């Protein structure tokens, strides 16, 4: 006997919201992983659809994720944790 909704759920497409997150672009594969497998547990884990910016996107620096508001802002959250994270490792190559 809970309060609306008991259990955990997927909800509806069009229930879905696209939304922008500021995701620098020396993040981005290190995120994306080999095959697209990093990503492919951050989606499932909030339920999400991550959509990067291909080459002629118009923000090469900016993901479009799909999915409920509620579980899309959590995903930001953990997508940004994760840039901090790798970013702290950016050093001036050689060449």
């Amino acid at each position: 006997g809970s309060s609306g909704s008991s259990g955990r759920i997927v909800g509806e497409l069009e229930q879905m919201v696209s939304e922008d997150v500021p995701l620098d672009h020396r993040v981005h594969a290190r995120i994306i992983g080999a095959r697209g497998k990093a990503i492919r547990k951050i989606m499932d884990e909030f339920k999400v659809d991550i959509r990067f910016p291909q080459s002629g996107a118009p923000d090469p620096n900016c993901v479009t994720v799909t999915g409920l508001p509620e579980n899309v802002e959590e995903a930001i959250d953990h997508i940004l944790n994760l840039e901090e994270e790798y970013l702290a490792d950016s050093g001036p190559s050689s060449g």
